């Protein structure tokens, strides 16, 4: 998962 990449985590802050 791209959870360790800011913009991706921005769409998934729940990670």
């Amino acid at each position: 998962g791209c959870c360790s990449y800011p913009p991706c985590f921005a769409t998934n802050p729940d990670c």
